[PDB]
């Protein structure tokens, strides 16, 4: 098995606050699981080859995307921003695989990811446990 | 918009303990969010036609889902049981559509729906305001 | 150190639903703190003789509280119904000690405690792990 | 009745992450409840008068609690940092009354409160609608 837990920051009230709206799994190597335990995320998978996707809402209406897995055996992450609201998580899960357009960003295997989104909100994912099956990683909103 | 806002009732500890492992919206009706409030659970979508999923894993690891939407502006019910681990709700939730294997579910438009899992577990999804835009369900786990 | 691991089932949806509103833990054994994973609460104290209290209420108005804790390397647990706004769980809490009006319940070191209240709410605390340092408990409203 | 509605902005994973441990509501003013909603926390009260704490603990074992109430009209904040394990909310809470030691701070009816713990952690209590009945504040760790 791989997880990831995740922590998130948020640092800037000007931005508003985020919370989930939704979480995704994707379905190869066996799947896999969310579980929130002392306000942290992990996403619980059967192996590597997958992954999860949490949609992030602000209570300004923002909506982003973080998605996390394991790819060859290596952790990957991406931010997608400015999305619409049928952008949902499970549009965007699937774009990672079958030759979708989000799959070169998995195939990159980062250990760190930084966004801005066109309305000013900065994101980034990184992890601070990069090898091995328990993997760790900070989510920061800005 | 339409909302169908529910209360998760566990009845057996004989079954295990039930927590959400992944939530999905589908893209159609310009999305929707979930939202959690006061223990509760909000679905809240942007028109008639889509829906989201919940998928609970028990303590004692039994996998289920529970669907909720709107098909023509009334409200729909599904529960799966006997879930393998790479079922994930990403999978299930797109099958009531585009002529996908549990689409006649969906076009039941249930205000009720009752389903006992291989394992013993008794499921119940019931609507306790059936019409109108602010729709409420109890979700039962025995 | 001693742990207690609660599950919550609300078993009857014509009792309303029930959420947390209050959480205390008493000062005596080092304190402690309360700590939420995969839809469970745990109290961890710094040794026995201490205790937390969990009021909840209803959506239907109801006030209630449910104490765990350890005494003389026993567990214990009360649940007190029919409580006022104004009976908060800090109110109630320091109440099994110092010789207040709850210390002979604590006394008792019951494994398991049924009480129906004036509204005609039925509760039950039943530990599932009865001894030991790791304790674990089902409350279960109906 | 009175609200205090909570954002909780964590910036700096230096500081490792906090979560809730305790959360106390004091018995004046018809008492009160904590709710969530959205990632948020609402203390809710029957008057002015009364107040609620939160206690945090870091993954690093730092305890600090944040109270927030309204004194004759006007909200007021607090943090205390450098807590010991017996120093629970349920001992904090009921020393800003009574002419306990922490009255002075809850009579300065303080609209933003500042103050940098023993291990370097920053807090901020800043509200951002500071009249009125529906109070609101960010708490900025950082
Ligand atoms: C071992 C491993 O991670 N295998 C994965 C496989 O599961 C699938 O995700 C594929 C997508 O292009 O990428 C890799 O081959
Ligand atoms: C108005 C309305 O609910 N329309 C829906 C549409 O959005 C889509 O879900 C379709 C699937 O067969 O079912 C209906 O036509
Ligand atoms: C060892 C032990 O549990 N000691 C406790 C002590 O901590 C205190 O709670 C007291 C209350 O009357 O009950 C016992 O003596
Ligand atoms: C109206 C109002 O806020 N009254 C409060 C009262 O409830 C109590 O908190 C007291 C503490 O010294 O401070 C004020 O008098
Ligand atoms: C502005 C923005 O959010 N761009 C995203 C980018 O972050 C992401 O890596 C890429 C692949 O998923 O999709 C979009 O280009
Ligand atoms: C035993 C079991 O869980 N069967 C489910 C049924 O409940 C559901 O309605 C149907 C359509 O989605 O799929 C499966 O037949
Ligand atoms: C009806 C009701 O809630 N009675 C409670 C009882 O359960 C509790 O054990 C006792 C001591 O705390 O106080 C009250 O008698
Ligand atoms: C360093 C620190 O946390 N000091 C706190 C201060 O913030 C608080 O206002 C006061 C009254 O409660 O107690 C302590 O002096």
């Amino acid at each position: 098995t791989y997880s990831i837990t995740l922590r998130v920051f948020q640092r800037n009230p000007g931005r508003g606050f985020f919370s989930i709206v939704e979480k995704t799994v994707f379905h190869y190597a066996n799947g896999g699981t969310w579980s929130e335990a002392k306000g942290t995320h992990t996403l619980t998978m059967g192996g590597s080859g997958t992954s999860g996707v949490l949609r992030f809402m602000s209570d300004k209406g923002e909506l982003i995307t973080v998605a996390v897995g394991v790819h060859n055996y290596k952790r990957w992450c991406d931010v997608v921003t400015g999305l619409k609201p049928e952008e949902t998580a499970l549009v965007i899960n699937p774009q990672y695989y079958n030759n979708g357009p989000r799959a070169y960003t998995r195939e990159k295997q980062l250990a760190e990811y930084n966004v801005t989104s066109v309305v000013g909100t900065r994101f980034e994912v990184k992890y601070t446990v990069v090898e091995g099956n328990n993997l760790e990683a900070n989510v920061i909103f800005s």
